[PDB]
């Protein structure tokens, strides 16, 4: 996250950081047993880290769970980024607390204009290199789609959307890839893709969570 802010800890209690000797990607806990994040983050090996703020330190709050099965959505393009989701399944529940919450998917999409909390562990330079051991934090509004379509002409498609900030400066980055955007207590987006971090007129584009909750809804039912 650039030119965010320290969250707190735990008060952003469904934020996962996904683990495979390291951090590398976010996620947001929907219920005790499910994770949702980006296709782009997904590989073998994953550990869902529950509780988390400082990421190198066991703080007492934490819950590492190895993942039993990971869901690629079956028509995510690696290389037009479409349908940048995946599900990951908890070898075992979570056990929900103050710390540790799901976050309820949403019935309806967001509008333009809405203020979001966008949240991760990723770089916090615009040029160059920092990562933060605590969680970060950015309110961040959606933006028009014909905003998002000028920023990114050609390749915004009705599954994903925009938000940010056209004059750049606050946006998120790479190692925040999977992570939530929460808007009126709903997911509605995941951290996908942009064309670096904070740039002018190069927002972050998000998946567009509201067009996936009938497969979420169903892969939960019968996995
Ligand atoms: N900028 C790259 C990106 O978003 N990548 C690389 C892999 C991880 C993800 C990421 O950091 N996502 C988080 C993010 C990045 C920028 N703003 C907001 C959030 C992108 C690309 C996407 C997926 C796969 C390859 C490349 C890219 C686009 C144009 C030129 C080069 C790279
Ligand atoms: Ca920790």
């Amino acid at each position: 996250i650039v030119g965010g802010y320290t969250c707190g800890a735990n008060t952003v209690p469904y934020q996962v950081s996904l683990n495979s000797g390291y951090h590398f990607c976010g996620g947001s806990l929907i219920n005790s047993q499910w994770v949702v994040s980006a296709a782009h983050c997904y590989k073998s090996g994953i550990q869902v880290r529950l509780g988390e703020d400082n990421i190198n330190v066991v703080e007492g709050n934490e819950q590492f769970i190895s993942a039993s099965k990971s869901i690629v959505h079956p028509s995510y393009n690696s290389n037009t980024l479409n349908n940048d989701i995946m599900l990951i399944k908890l070898k075992s529940a979570a056990s929900l607390n103050s710390r540790v919450a799901s976050i309820s998917l949403p019935t309806s999409c967001a509008s333009a204009g809405t203020q979001c909390l966008i949240s991760g562990w990723g770089n916090t330079k615009s040029s160059g290199t920092s990562y933060p051991d605590v969680l970060k934090c950015l309110k961040a509004p959606i933006l028009s789609d014909s905003s998002c379509k000028s920023a990114y002409p050609g390749q915004i498609t009705s599954n994903m959307f925009c938000a940010g900030y056209l004059e750049g400066g606050k946006d998120s980055c790479q190692g925040d890839s999977g992570g939530p955007v929460v808007c009126s207590g709903k997911l509605q987006g995941i951290v996908s893709w942009g064309s670096g971090c904070a740039q002018k007129n190069k927002p972050g584009v998000y998946t567009k969570v509201c067009n996936y909750v009938s497969w979420i809804k169903q892969t939960i039912a019968s996995n």
